[PDB]
């Protein structure tokens, strides 16, 4: 028949998925950015109007990669000169455009190289970080206010996170939090003074005669961590002559005793804020709730109003302890915690009551609390059809927990089993985002009746196109390892025939709380490998997996590099026994953590895999950051878990590579998983006399995402798998 | 028949070449180190005696990788704790053993981490460098004498060279020169204060958590060079309370005007020393001759006694201006300079006479002045049979230049056409070292009659072995490019048949003044490729080549990356037209400069080569050191030669790689040709969409010589060529 999904189709993106990215600016309207201009839509009827003309900035004399509209509708922050840094951080230039007088504000503008800018939740206030310091701008055109004075590049961070807090705990560059009505501005301060530095070369443009040495504060497992401090300033009592006074919120005592982290900050009310602290041994976490003392200016976190969240089987939280969701009066909150059975469900807390009440339960987990009203609590779980690789929106009645209602399950069971949601400001309207198993589907509904208002995007255009091509099929199912059931998924070739014996590629990640077997629709490298190369691309979620309860997830506690890789081999070993697998041609590949596992699996001497590809893998945990590695491995000291830190390296298995064909790929500018980790993998192989393929990607980081590097690395890998299979 | 020379034979060294390394300690005896003990031989009769028993140091409690016997016979310098640095430099610990009292001297011993140690030419004096400073030890057991006090790691070097002087001009770490009778000690001082640094990561042992950044003062083309100063101290007028006074010898004026180098120091007499200076534009070089002023302590280099050596066609000297050889009275000297016809021959100088007299002439060149007596001058040239890839020892009568006599030519024309020689102290005896075309042959002779005394080693043992194996044959011959003849050599497979069509590998180097076509016997990778894989491994010496006169050598002046690569293609293009070459399977590979050419050739779009391998190549000249690059390319400024610096990069040709199969190999710790150069080659290929193979060698430098890396890199390459050919 016609043609297949080729590699060029994947790299050149000839089949484009359509999205529908809207931005709720109220409880009735959302902004729908189009390529040229920005519209404004009326959720109820759908009528729309141009918010601002595409031509409006024709002669701005600068490319604008991003806009940001004040919660006022009164102003537009314009971002340009974007210069990416790490996964989330980056700097840019900003100009504020007045929608009132339609004038570009030119006085007291924001500095260039600003690290972070953000409006207050309600007016048109501004808080930005520049040179690691925090500034506040009560008016778009008024002089700025210095909040902090201790900023020092690479040493002291104010309002922005350092490398590890950004990547590991906050997953953001920003470390500042406005209060509900913009009155207060809370922020964190990080001190990297004694954090060791990671140094690597950056070659830059050909014209750069001498390579530069990039050095960033990065604590590797067991190293000295950055320290943290919290402050809350009053953006209403700030002069222009006085130095704004930032009130510090310290403690708790149970955390000050030793190395700790600040893992969450969520405002309860106009004057109440909650902080969540975590010990370096991510076993024990403490949440404090502080009130602003009217006639003292300070903040008081009452003991008795704090809640301890710990774990005897593993660490706290999937990645970081859950986020609390406070009721209007802030006198109580809902948050996802682990079950007495080990399943993450919603617990209802009274700020001054020690015990909470689980409102949900069962052998499934609540992914996330999406919205809260005085009436209902909207959450997303994988309860439906009892399959953890699904996602549906549910709403539970706060008056009767017995009354839980799924709002996505039946909308279109055939095409959608994986939703994500986006509510308007008061949760009066919401947009459901279906991403599989069929083509992505975007629709709008209203919370009063959960009535379907209309389809925002059905990817019909993409569909029309995809019928002229032999697409691969996806099978989501499970197998049974001694009692427990583990899910897997296989990307099957067009006209798949269970009679024939296909070569198999095991796409692996297997990180703690990961999930490679789901119902999401994807047009990636696997699509091609199956559509054109007729290769089955499988994925198995074994011990360590997430969203299935701690008994499975914490299985690899203080024991990384064990069961999760062991089960990957087990899965393949079974896949081959299913009759449509040529057990003579079974390969495995993964990126990041998946690269670590690929290597561990190829070095297991299992004999199951013929060849494999590791892309930017981890070779030994003492090389990765503290926050991540220690959450699962504890500390690398002989009193804690050093022995296992040593038993789970890749180099220690080098000898067993004699039996396989291996391809090691790593970007030289990887700040996350340092090139060092692969430099130690190759050295071990060379010392053992093992031949293998290699490929470095100069100036590329953990993503190898630049246009040319991306197309280059998949082409190289495609050849590799073809060679190993044909 | 039996078997072939396999890859394992090459890597595991199953067929060992025998040598005969002796050390003349007089004009009648030499020391012959054996594995266990050290013997002493009587050149005349051959009788020998044990100089020191192998057991003598059984319980020294340290492995000794090297000995050094005083020109006294009285002492033995013992080297241990060897820690290699660059190509020549390294540090070690030293203990001196007294052969008189057979006692290990324990007082005032030499410091650990000593950079360089050396005896005086006659007694048992010692001069060593430690922490970049010079110390002198008049007695093995007496307190040391600080000569210099300005030493500063990576900034100021005293008595030892910095990176570039070591690698480029002196080809040694040592920068100190004793006078004939040990009275005076001359030394150079280098200042790297403003030399930019090259920085790269060194990952070290797996246990090293954070990679270290190695940084060394390295001037790249056009960068700021180190500056130099010369001093001569009197090791006889040194107290133990006073700070030794070092008299500086400066100028010349014609050199102080701008950037210059110190390219040679050779003592004439007990009180006379000669220095050779070279301008940064290695066009013009000045030799000063200085005498020690008896009643003034200072040194005077008389103008009038200095000689200018320049060149209008190219640079001065093959690599650095030749070394002068003074007559006993130091009132005249012989040195190899370029002919008026462009051929390097011996010129006779009177220290105060401007013009010299050429004693040799012809269309061949004098390789080197080996020995000088009041009677004859012994030199080595490639005059015999008129083939520049040969080497023979000649002696010319100083009384009649008409009387030149070859001393090696006829000894064994069949087996030996490439000799090197080693004279006893007074040139009363000499050892000839034949290294091809047959098996290496070592013999001893006496200068009075040039009588053959006896064979020292004939590699009979290796010969007996090699007859049980199908060895490859070597053909040395030339072709004719418009008038001129250029030599080539081919390593032919056993039972070669000019009827059959063999795949061909072009082994290339082609650096300025290089010579890949010679008559030397070698057991290397080529041996295997031909003996077992039946692949012809050729080598062609075209424009740029050396030992054939400047018309050929200076052809690539200020024009690297042009003719020398062009002719490599030309040679292959002819080789294919010789009927025993499968022009469908022609490959090319090279290391260093040969890697640069391989890349330039593969990016020429010639279509002649199918595949190729570049090992640690140079991609663009602005990346290599100043001294080397500028000697051939001038300065990278728009007023000099920047345009061509830019036209000869490898990246600029990236596009044309679409047509070939390429393998890029580079060591990550290469301090010479920085990994940067290949990081820029791969980046260019990725940006152009070209697929290729790669392989980095973690912690290996320009040599990739460590045991495991060495065996690893040839195995990988062997597979590559086989894939490309079979
Ligand atoms: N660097 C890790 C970051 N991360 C957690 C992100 C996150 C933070 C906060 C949060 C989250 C998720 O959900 C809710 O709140 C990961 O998921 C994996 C990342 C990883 C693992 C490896 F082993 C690698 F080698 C390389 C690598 F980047």
């Amino acid at each position: 028949s016609r043609k297949t999904y080729t590699l060029t189709d994947y790299l050149k993106n000839t089949y484009r998925l359509k999205l529908y990215s809207l931005r709720w600016i109220s409880d009735h309207e959302y902004l729908y950015k189009q390529e040229n201009n920005i519209l404004v839509f009326n959720a109820e009827y759908g009528n729309s109007s141009v918010f601002l003309e595409n031509s409006t900035f024709d002669e701005f004399g600068h490319s604008i990669n991003d806009y940001s509209i004040s919660p006022d509708g009164q102003f537009i922050l314009l971002e340009y000169n974007y210069v990416k840094q790490w996964r989330h951080s980056y700097t840019a230039s900003y100009d504020i455009y007045d929608l009132n007088k339609r004038q570009l504000i030119t006085e007291e503008r924001i500095p260039n190289n600003t690290q972070w800018v953000t409006w207050s939740p309600v007016g048109h206030k501004l808080a930005y970080v520049w040179n690691n310091d925090i500034y506040v701008k009560i008016e778009p055109n008024l002089p700025s206010y210095r909040i902090t004075w201790t900023g020092k590049e690479d040493i002291i961070y104010n309002g922005i996170t350092d490398w590890v807090y950004e990547e590991e705990v906050f997953s953001a560059y920003s470390a500042l939090w406005w209060s509900p009505n913009g009155t207060f501005l809370a922020y964190a301060q990080f001190n990297d003074t004694e954090v060791p530095l990671i140094e690597y070369s950056f070659y830059s443009d050909e014209s750069l005669q001498y390579p530069k040495t990039v050095r960033v504060p990065y604590p590797k497992a067991g190293a000295v961590n950055p320290t943290v401090k919290f402050f809350v300033v009053n953006t209403d009592s700030l002069s222009s002559v006085t130095n704004a006074t930032s009130i510090q919120i310290t403690a708790p005592a149970s955390m000050l005793i030793g190395d700790h982290y600040l893992c969450d900050v969520t405002w309860a009310t106009q004057e109440r804020i909650s902080l969540q602290w975590l010990r370096r041994i991510q076993n024990y976490s403490v949440m404090d709730i502080c009130d602003y003392d009217e006639s003292s200016g300070r903040w008081n976190c009452l003991v008795a109003r704090q809640h301890i969240e710990m774990s005897t089987t593993g660490w706290v939280g999937r990645f970081r302890p859950s986020e609390p969701h406070f009721t209007l009066d802030g006198n109580s909150f809902y948050k996802i915690i682990s079950n007495e059975e080990g399943y993450r469900h919603i617990c209802y807390f009274q700020i001054d009551k020690k015990d909470c009440t689980f409102i949900t339960k069962g052998t499934w987990e609540v992914i996330g609390i999406e919205a809260l009203t005085s009436d209902y609590l909207y959450y997303i779980s994988n309860e439906y059809k009892g399959m953890p690789g699904g996602r549906n929106l549910y709403k539970i009645q706060l008056s009767d927990y017995t009354k839980v209602t799924c709002l996505s399950c039946e909308l279109n069971p055939e095409r959608c089993q994986y939703y994500s949601v986006s509510f308007s400001k008061e949760a009066k309207y919401y947009q459901l985002r279906c991403s599989g198993p069929g083509l992505p589907l975007y629709t709008l509904h209203s919370s009063v009746n959960d009535k379907g208002l209309r389809v925002l995007e059905d990817n019909s255009a993409l569909d029309k196109m995809l019928q002229n091509v032999q697409m691969p099929s996806k099978k989501l199912d499970f197998i049974i390892l001694n009692e427990t059931k583990f899910w897997y998924q296989m990307i099957l070739p067009p006209h798949f025939d269970k009679s024939k014996k296909y070569p198999l590629l095991l796409d692996v990640y297997a990180g703690p709380c990961s999930q490679k077997a789901d119902t999401v629709f994807r047009l990636n490298w696997a699509t091609y490998l199956a559509s054109t190369e007729n290769i089955i691309v499988a994925s198995f979620d074994g011990r360590g997996s997430g969203y299935q309860g701690d008994k499975i997830m914490h299985a690899i506690n203080r024991r990384l590099g064990t069961f999760e890789v062991e089960d990957q081999i087990e899965a393949a070993r079974q896949f081959s026994k299913m009759g449509f697998v040529d057990n003579k041609r079974i390969a495995i590949w993964g990126w990041s953590y998946g690269g670590y596992v690929t290597s561990m699996v190829l070095g297991s001497g299992s004999g199951v895999f013929k060849c494999g590809i590791a892309v930017a893998p981890v070779s030994r945990w003492e090389y990765y950051d503290s926050v991540y590695t220690e959450r699962y491995m504890g500390l690398p000291t002989p009193e804690d878990n050093l022995d296992h830190y040593r038993n789970s390296t890749v180099m220690s298995r080098a000898e067993n590579f004699k039996q396989v064909e291996y391809l090691l790929i790593h970007g030289t500018a990887d700040d996350n998983v340092h090139f060092q980790q692969s430099a130690q993998i190759s050295k071990a192989l060379v010392d053992v006399g093992v031949d293998f393929q290699a490929m470095w990607y100069t100036d590329e980081d953990h993503g190898i995402a630049s246009s040319t590097a991306h197309q280059h690395i998949y082409t190289h890998m495609s050849h590799f798998i073809k060679q190993c299979f044909s």
